[PDB]
């Protein structure tokens, strides 16, 4: 539930000029920016470019100091991203493949940033060696998008959730306490109970108009 | 193929150029204000909207940036190709559309070039279909989402394909004509001549592929 809209940004120290790495840690997709000049100001229209491409709930900051930025801090409002308080090392290490892919075509570009956005070219559009049966840079923006569904199924989930049937077992004067319902049927509906287990048919069911909670 | 091709025209404002690059297929766009306008500086954004999505084609019939055979070359380390009535008018109204949006955006930023930035976060987050929502910002995870289960499933189609099966029929009619599997279940697979949907028991045929099990 929590690796969702999450992306972890690092800043690179590096011969010319700074540079700044944007991946959802999971996604594992990259957009990087070449930093012509350091502020967090600056760091924030890259950052305002990164919600287009795709949308981040909150950014984990390597730096206090672009951390400091009043503006980087007040982009986190506008976004709605709240700053939040070895292997990213070894991700860190795998730009320096990639800055070492970006050696192999360090002769190919002289502009540093063109050899970083392709690095991040490389990240993207990468099949392991080993099979896999998803490629990380094949980040799926659809795991994003099944959620999707998931948000309106837990929409519809609540819909279900709202609705509250009561049904009785037959020859029983108790009458059985409300419970999520399984399923709705015209010949049965279904019940589920927690610390129990119940199904019923559908007469013994009953139809309910909404009742809306926290409009 | 409609999602791999991305269309971009773009329009000087105030002087200064903005870099567009919408796909169509998306409705989604990436724009990036450039400090400078070259078309070496148009191949940059592009290396970059490369890095968040493959594209497979762009069109211009001629574009300034296009003529310099610099911008070609990258398209093709990319691997993206220089290249509907009520579409084409579309597109020269969804550049303008921004304009209108950036309008509004301008009273509310000092900079422009932010402003157009911040434009898009909205423009892919309004929805034109539905009070439920079917925006084109909407619309691509999904798009995405679609092409990308065609190919896993499309290579199990190429692996499928190739691998083929014999009918018996009858015993004594000559036994078959090997047609490609539709399927595969315990005691039985489902299979179709080219002529008609078909379905047999284990025991009637064995299957590796026609042309067979080739390393490859
Ligand atoms: C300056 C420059 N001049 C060129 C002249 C003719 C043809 C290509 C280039 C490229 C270039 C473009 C795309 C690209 C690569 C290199 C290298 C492989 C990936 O795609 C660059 C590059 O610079 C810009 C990106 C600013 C245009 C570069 O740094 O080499
Ligand atoms: C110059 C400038 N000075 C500031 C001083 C204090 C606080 C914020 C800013 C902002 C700013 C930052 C984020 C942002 C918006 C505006 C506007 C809404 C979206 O987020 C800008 C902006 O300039 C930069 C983008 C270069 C920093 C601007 O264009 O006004």
């Amino acid at each position: 539930d929590c690796s969702p809209g999450i992306w972890q940004l690092d800043c690179t120290h590096l011969e010319g000029k700074v540079i700044l790495v944007a991946v959802h840690v999971a996604s594992g997709y990259i957009e990087a920016e070449v930093i012509p000049a350091e502020t967090g100001q600056e760091t924030a229209y890259f950052l305002l470019k990164l919600a287009g491409r795709w949308p981040v709930k909150t950014v984990h900051t390597d730096n206090g100091s672009n951390f400091t930025s009043t503006t980087v801090k007040a982009a986190c409002c506008w976004a709605g991203i709240k700053q939040e308080f070895q292997s990213q090392g070894v991700i860190e290490s795998m730009n320096k493949e990639l800055k070492k892919i970006i050696g192999q075509v360090r002769d190919q570009a002289e502009h540093l940033k063109t050899a970083v956005q392709m690095a991040v070219f490389i990240h993207n559009h990468k099949r392991k060696g080993g099979i896999g049966g998803y490629s990380a840079g094949e980040r799926i923006v659809d795991i994003i998008a099944t959620d999707i569904q998931t948000k309106e199924l837990q929409k519809q989930i609540t819909k279900i959730q709202n609705f509250r049937v009561y049904y009785r077992d037959s020859r029983d004067p108790v009458w059985k306490g409300p419970a999520k319902l399984l399923w709705k049927g015209e010949g049965a509906v279904v019940i589920q109970d927690n610390s129990d287990i119940k199904v019923v048919p559908r007469r013994k069911a009953k139809i309910i108009r909404d009742y809306g909670k926290q409009m």
